């Protein structure tokens, strides 16, 4: 596989680990949680989730 | 945090990771890898990220 078609791929599989603050609204009405509190949750689950992949 | 707290955000974070088949025509199209080679990408790009979000 190329870098290229790779690169698709990712984009792709990682949209919604980036929320839209429209996203990240609707998690707030149906967790409560804070804006900032999401946010945290979703920037280490970000990084856990890369880790995993980097290491496989 | 609540388990029902994380099911939302863990839904909204897992989202791209199952591109329905409008997604996966769109990869074939900006790609060229086959549908079949586009879903054993997906499904072991899941496997990783999981085990990284288990372990880390």
């Amino acid at each position: 596989k190329t870098k290229e078609q790779i690169a698709h791929l990712k984009a792709s599989f990682l949209q919604s680990q980036f929320p839209d603050d429209a996203e990240v609204y609707r998690l707030i009405e149906v967790t409560g949680l804070a804006r900032s509190e999401i946010k945290k949750w979703f920037s280490d689950h970000r990084y856990r989730c890369q880790r995993g992949i980097v290491h496989i």
